[PDB]
């Protein structure tokens, strides 16, 4: 939590607000290859992290990392193209800083997307997995973005996470997928967050799946945790980029280079699905 | 380990000693809702962390956190009302600082108490679980209070922990419980330490139980580790405050608010049990 | 990764090179009790960490920790007698610093040796386990030596580790062992890295084996990770020093003191095996 003071977040939200006529309701954190979602915004207004007052800049990828305000399928959004990861060096209170400010911007929902490895055998690369749960490996050890002294202005000391991924939004999504006439089913599973940048060995791959994880990635979990601490409605997707877990013959490993496809149709389909799902995010106007 | 120098601990123990006529033999670290145990001390002398020379102050809860010297059922004690946790921001060498000083005070036994979630289905909220073992999740990753350069004046480089929770004291306790005429049995199990302040998701809850943990909490393990490194006799209890692990329907989750009961009878019963157990802690006077 | 700049490593390799006529091809990191391997070098040239420009000094054991250049069974080597461990306080980018410099020295292979606990029941103390895989517990949580901003000059952002331990070198080794006429077989397994200096409890011992680890230690994994990031050929051995995992009666625990044997025949045999294996490390001269 530390590093930043409540006023820090307030000065950043206040600056954004005074700089964009936009008042975001939905915050979207695009995983790798999912940045083109920003292409769908109307009335887009871009802010390079760089420009925003206390916003962590990108460790190299700034030339990808930006904040885009606009409208997506009826919702006022703010998208984070190029999220921060623990592995780049950002302590978790920098990684999740955007979230805390989105909260002060007025954002009430956060849709997190990521590129993950398929641990569930059922999964196929290209698959989209609705996140129904997560295992926060960094959090178990101390790397919980909430670590440090708690600010009741954002939330409780011990926020529950057993209900992090909105059930309703997960039902809607599933329904949206069905009604889309999408044949291949919307997969659902537990995302296990792993830190380090290096990729998993077959042995680690096996602990991850025996732990009950369906997809492994290096992000999402921190942002979710602080979003939920904030009280935001959270739900997200995982784009399965590679498959993992076998030393029967572990030579080629379909290594994430499938990021070429992240600049392809699967990514595109997730972006579309996410865009259609805006219609399922309750308007703050009671929309009932 | 670092942050503090051996002389730091010595200056703190020396100050306490020169400030209390008391010479503690037993150190008791009260978990949440177990602070009323201090109410049982005779000849109580209170020290707010604040007042003690190198003692970490509380991140907000100072208004709960204090050190009380006194006598409990025949033993000269020093109780820590309101222990420190990793999640509040304290590096582990601050969390476990008290222990190192209790050691220099002359303390030879440490009874650790905590409020934990029931992972073992057998457990019921209100249950008291004698800690027979622990899984130090933060320790596996690097968060071991002993990390840093070792002081042979406190202990070895590689202290064993396979025998952390005194078997004798665990037998006595079990016997004390039986002889107390207590019907509901004294549960015994492995306490899994988890760091982060946010609560466990059903998926994490499942890794914890498949890992063989019976109770999950966010403390105890560090203090135990350094107590044992010090050579102190350690044994402890876990007050089961909530139950955990099911998404069959994971809406209400009996969230720790059962801390109301921590200001209730279950807490009270653990406090009493702990007090009766003083009679089972060998006097340094050879007491044979 | 941070703490050091690319130029740091370059200034250290450059200094070593300008200080030793030696041009190492093989780097050997000796685990505990395996330092006598340095006794096998011809044309040995010793450098105390202390003397090398940006080289982390030892937290106490400097009086053991040194870098020895020489020739071992046909290969130009550089040995690290007394490696660094997370538990001594070294952040992982100090622990693995040697590796990055060995790389700039021209080293293309790294043989890592360690002393580990036997989790696989098949193992017997004294046994040598060829590392076929690893589970990086510290890495899952954030302690990955690669954490921080990536230097493409050393390697990729997301290096794969599924193929860390050279299969060929693991075949050769196995063959070398067979041809040595060694009766007791060369064990092979997954090494699980655990951080903290304190030893495992029976409960932790059980999570480690249910996780599929065969041997537990507190090193190797970081060095391997950065070696592989560097592109070096990595393979290694684990000398089983103690056995672990049972509370049926967990009193004496064959605690690592078997390090007496680390100054004995088992250690000696690993040192010999490692020395014979030099003949199996491809010469850079295309050696075909
Ligand atoms: O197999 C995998 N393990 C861990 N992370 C990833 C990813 C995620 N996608 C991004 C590109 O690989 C990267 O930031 C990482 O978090 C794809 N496949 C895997
Ligand atoms: O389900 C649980 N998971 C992790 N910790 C706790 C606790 C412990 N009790 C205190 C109040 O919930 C808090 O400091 C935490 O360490 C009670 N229930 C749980
Ligand atoms: O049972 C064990 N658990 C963890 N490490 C070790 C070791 C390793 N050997 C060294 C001496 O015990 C020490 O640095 C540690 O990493 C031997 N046995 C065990």
């Amino acid at each position: 939590e530390n590093g930043y003071t409540y006023e820090d977040y307030k000065n950043t939200a206040e600056w954004l607000l005074s700089h964009t006529k936009h008042r975001p309701q939905v915050a979207i954190i695009c995983g790798s290859g999912l940045g083109g979602l920003t292409d769908k915004l109307t009335q887009a207004q871009i802010f390079d992290y760089s420009e925003i007052p206390n916003f962590p800049r990108s460790t190299v990828p700034g030339h990808a990392g930006r904040l885009v305000f606009g409208f997506l399928n009826g919702r006022a959004c703010v998208m984070m193209q190029g999220r921060f990861h623990m592995y780049e060096g950002y302590p978790l209170w920098k990684v999740t800083f955007p979230v805390r400010v989105f909260h002060l911007l007025g954002v009430d929902t956060l849709v997190v997307t990521n590129a993950a490895g398929g641990l569930n055998p059922k999964f196929e690369v290209g698959d989209i997995m609705l996140i129904r749960d997560h295992i926060n490996l960094p959090g178990f050890s101390g790397q919980n973005p909430l670590r440090g002294p708690n600010d009741e202005r954002f939330g409780d000391r011990f926020p529950a996470m057993s209900d992090a991924y909105d059930r309703t939004m997960r039902q809607r999504a599933l329904s949206t997928w069905k009604q889309m006439g999408e044949q291949r089913e919307l997969q659902e599973g537990t995302y296990v967050m792993v830190a380090g940048p290096s990729f998993e060995t077959v042995a680690e791959c096996r602990v991850l799946q025996k732990l009950g994880a369906d997809a492994v990635g290096m992000s999402t979990v921190p942002e979710v945790i602080v979003a939920r601490h904030c009280g935001l409605r959270v739900f997200g997707f995982s784009l399965i980029t590679n498959k993992v877990i076998m030393d029967y013959e572990s030579l080629e490993k379909a290594n994430h280079e499938e990021v070429l496809a992240a600049g392809k149709q699967a990514a595109q389909k997730l972006e579309q699905f996410v865009s259609i799902l805006m219609a399922s995010i309750p308007l703050p106007d009671k929309a009932s």
